């Protein structure tokens, strides 16, 4: 019921969302997303013969 | 991998944004915001009465 526990959740959400903005900046994650887009498109073309 | 984690974090966050919005409906919370509202009105009035 408390408003205090809402604003504690609001702060908890905005640091979670802040560390997702940190994760989003990692060079290793970026290389890995690209490699997946490569793998996805390559199995896209493997379909055709 | 850093990619599998990133997607579970993006999932755990999406869930949190939804559990937050669950709380906005509570009657108990709505009355507590009414009290803070009046408090602010009280504070504004105090400032207004300093011309």
């Amino acid at each position: 019921s408390r408003l205090a526990e809402f604003r504690a959740a609001e702060k908890a959400l905005q640091e979670q969302m802040a560390q997702l903005e940190a994760l989003k900046k990692d060079a290793g994650l970026k290389r890995e997303i690209e490699f997946e887009q490569k793998l996805v498109g390559l199995m896209k073309s493997y379909d055709k013969s």
